[PDB]
């Protein structure tokens, strides 16, 4: 904004004699309806996968409601030197980084609209999506040093996703995410040894075995045990090979590329035999204040996995969570209007109400035909509409406005309670009359 | 801000005949809401490590409350060539170096709010925080020459921190 | 918008009548007036009632 | 902009695109870079039929 504030003195005098004084006071204000506030945002990166990434250049959204606001690489000021896996930058213990530069030389402020900004200040919240990251990875030279320039994680991104299945761990707010090979069945010259979920699990969480199950550390991560989730594809392959297996386990079933598995570890699990996490034989205090749960056990065998929610093998899992108008409606949307009078007719408004938006916004080309003044009833053209403001109230939304005084008209003046007549004009070139008078 | 001032004086003659003169006084200030002033910080590097570290190239935050203010990589006139062991960068006897200059070429100043600065004027303080720093090491090419170019420690600092004890 | 005009309140919420559809006339005085907040779970309270 | 509040629409055309393409050094290291497309564009589209 810019606040301006005045103040003056006034000295006069006249000649009887005459004496005056006086002063004033003056405030305004100035705003650009183009860029009126600049947004600060504060991120901060974080790495779940298996590998450091030196010179970390991530790129980031800004969603207000469907409307991205800007795209914005990182800059020189917002680069990651380091991440290491499972650490941070800032690192754990400092304030986030800010994201407030939108050119390349940090040079330039993120700006947003003024319709942007009354929705902003009315409550609304921007979203920050990470569509894509960049960074380099490191190897040694002929020498002994490490070199990390000119070597990028973008060469390999895509060669690693197409033959690789994702997989991911939950484990109380400690996501890991590992990718491992898979074999393709429909290639005879595809060397790569088969894998199925249980060994392709065991390898990429780097998990032991003790009985027949998987620990991670101390927790049990059988596919009894935790939650399993996947992507319909994934669901689908894994119900197909399921029948055809003879013991009828999901940890059997071999991989395949493209296979999207996720883990959800319990908060509670109690297994009769050697775990039970319970806090009692709940009264909250434990389970989180607005967030979605499921209860979930066996009992052949078989799990039910009931669902239910807080307000403030038996487990206790947690969750994450054209259409063309119509000739009528054309006709009855310019029912109600308002004549821009002098006392001749300079316009005619279209005011708004509450179903009436679609039909009018469809509607452009309106076609009048009036009475002038001196010459008599006679077309006067084919213009377009100018979406004004409705009765020049700047409070009010913007309505079809049908600018009679630039018609094709000899300057005349366009007379009142005569016959009037406007024919909106459809993009099919359909017309369709809507006043007249 | 901007401050302005005025100064007029009128003289006039009317025609029965009237005489009237006079003077008037005026003063004006402009503030812009969205950058009201610009921050000037001193600051002062120092190594507490082992080596030294060449063309020393820090990342610092600017913290009023939780608000990160800016995050300002050091430009080439803060940039300290050398930096030894225990050593100082301006040395001991000197003033600190300033860190007035936000883009990649000295060329805009740091800018803060309306309400940052209404914060700032009544007591509170500006963190500034080292999240990264950069740099290189020495070594000897072909000839018996040190070189300290394209050779860099964020190469080494996560393999160091991977495998050592801190102490 | 800011509390009674004065530029030393802070920021309230404010029910900006005249953007309302209306058909440009006046919102009378001492008559029914019904101001419904709606939450964000789309559940709908009535604060005010004249 | 006129025209466009009147309820003109813009149209978004695609007129070329760039990109490089990956290959093998004398490493086991893909690079991509200094490996466009545009040189091989033209050969491909003047001996190829389209499907």
């Amino acid at each position: 904004e810019h606040a301006s504030t005045d103040q003056g003195k006034t000295v006069s005098r006249a000649t009887a004699v005459q004496d005056s004084n006086g002063e004033s006071w003056n405030t305004g204000l100035s705003i650009n309806k183009g860029e009126s506030a600049y947004i600060n945002a504060n991120v901060r990166y974080y790495n779940t996968g298996t590998a450091p990434m030196y010179k970390v250049t991530p790129t980031t959204n800004l969603v207000l409601d469907g409307d991205t606001l800007s795209t914005i690489k990182a800059q020189e000021n917002q680069i990651g030197n380091n991440l290491s896996p499972g650490d941070t930058y800032p690192k754990k213990g400092l304030s986030p980084l800010a994201l407030n530069t939108m050119d390349q030389f940090s040079s330039r402020l993120i700006p947003i609209n003024y319709d942007q900004l009354k929705k902003l200040d009315a409550g609304k919240q921007i979203k920050l999506e990470t569509t894509q990251v960049s960074g380099n990875f490191g190897t040694k030279n002929s020498s002994g040093q490490i070199v990390t320039e000119g070597n990028s994680w973008s060469d390999y991104i895509s060669q690693i996703d197409s033959i690789s299945a994702s997989i991911i761990l939950d484990t109380e707010n400690e996501s890991y995410e590992r990718r491992v090979t898979a074999k393709n069945l429909q290639d005879p010259e595809d060397k790569t040894p088969e894998l199925t979920i249980g060994e392709a699990i065991e390898k990429a969480f780097g998990a032991t075995k003790k009985d027949g199950l998987l620990y991670f550390n101390d927790i049990p991560i059988d596919e009894s045990c935790v939650e399993l989730i996947f992507d319909d594809n994934t669901a689908n392959k894994i119900k197909d090979s399921l029948k055809t297996l003879s013991d009828k386990k999901i940890y059997n079933v071999k991989l395949e590329r493209g296979m999207n598995i996720l883990i959800k570890t319990p908060t509670y699990f109690t297994n009769f035999d050697d775990y039970n996490n319970y806090p009692s034989t709940i009264p909250m205090s434990e389970l989180k204040p607005y967030k979605r749960y499921v209860f979930s056990g066996y009992s052949g065998y078989t799990k039910f996995s009931y669902e239910f929610e807080t307000t403030e093998n038996l487990s206790i899992t947690e969750l994450n969570s054209v259409k063309i108008p119509t000739d009528q409606e054309i006709m009855d949307a310019h029912k109600i209007y308002f004549a821009d009078l002098n006392t001749y007719i300079n316009g005619m408004y279209f005011a708004p109400t509450q179903t009436n938006k679609e039909a009018l916004d469809y509607i452009q080309k309106y076609r009048v035909e009036a009475t002038l003044q001196y010459s008599g009833f006679k077309d006067i053209g084919t213009k377009d509409k100018e979406m004004r403001n409705y009765l020049g109230d700047p409070n009010q939304p913007k309505t079809n406005y049908v600018n009679l005084r630039s018609y094709f008209t000899g300057g005349e003046n366009i007379m009142t309670y005569k016959k009037l007549r406007i024919y909106a004009i459809t993009p099919d070139d359909r017309e369709l009359l809507v006043l007249s008078v």
